[PDB]
Parts: C-alpha cells; structure tokens; sequence
C-alpha cells in the first residue's frame, strides 16, 4: 500500500492523497490545515 506525496498530479494519476486532500487548482495533492 503506497500513498502519493506533496507535488503530485491528483485527478487523471492513480495513487491517492496522505491526508486527503486534492488542489484542483493546480491538480496536485496538498495537506489540509486544522483550525
């Protein structure tokens, strides 16, 4: 079980986020932040 890091393209690419969370803005994985 593998799991995509930070600068990776999210959308068309296999593998999932760490923390579950998807930039579409520029189509790459991205932390979330906890408020």
């Amino acid at each position: 079980g593998w799991c995509g890091d930070p600068g990776a393209t999210c959308g068309k690419l296999r593998l999932y986020c760490c923390s579950g969370f998807c930039d579409s803005y520029t189509k790459t994985c991205k932390d979330k932040s906890s408020a």
